[PDB]
């Protein structure tokens, strides 16, 4: 009556699992909801406007994407990727909590070395 | 030279799996790094005793918790628990990223009948 089969998580999971792997970040804009909550390192973002603006900047600066592993944890799609920004390979992890089918939630963990450059981004 | 190998991250794994378990918010409170990041809803929480204010207005109203399972995702410790709070039972999901052996950042999930309840006892409580 308000939650998500593991059906219905796969199914968000192999989209965002794919919009990764293509480097197509446009097709993960489009899953998250409209009051989307975004929190990487210290800055925290509301609603699916400012996320698609801060989704857009960070995306100009990679050169390079590798997805390393996903998975699905209840209502959570977990995804470790590999960024390159001027030279400089990152490792960082996107958990997508998904409501409704769409995301309402994005928790960005990011290590310490990319903070400096993140807060440029 | 700064990363945390599967075997270190699943001993806190365990650590904080059994803190839940038996409801030993203290436990938890010393695996935080003294500038963990906390994000609950809209609120916001830095700093390990912080962080231990924010845990002890939870435990005052949750009268059980369980564990629904637990699992290890890179440097991230993700637990669901049930939490009964005045008769009534809340999912939620906490994720414990660890660096150098404690915790830098816990994110939770609560769902949307929760999030009214979670802003009083974290302001309030
Ligand atoms: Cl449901
Ligand atoms: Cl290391
Ligand atoms: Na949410």
């Amino acid at each position: 009556g308000s939650h998500m089969t593991e059906e219905e998580v796969r199914k968000i999971m192999e989209k965002l699992k794919k919009a990764f792997k293509q480097g197509n970040p446009e097709q993960i804009v489009s899953l998250l909801s409209p009051d989307v909550k975004v929190d990487v390192g210290n800055q925290s973002f509301s609603g699916s406007e400012e996320a698609e603006k801060a989704a857009r900047k960070l995306m100009k600066f990679v050169d390079r994407v590798e997805v390393r592993d996903v998975r699905v944890f209840e209502n959570a799609v977990m995804i470790a990727v590999e960024f390159e920004v001027n030279g400089q390979r990152y490792k960082m992890i996107f958990t997508f909590y998904v409501e409704n089918g769409k995301v309402s939630m994005v928790s960005i963990y990011i290590s310490p070395t990319m903070k400096k450059l993140m807060k440029q981004i």
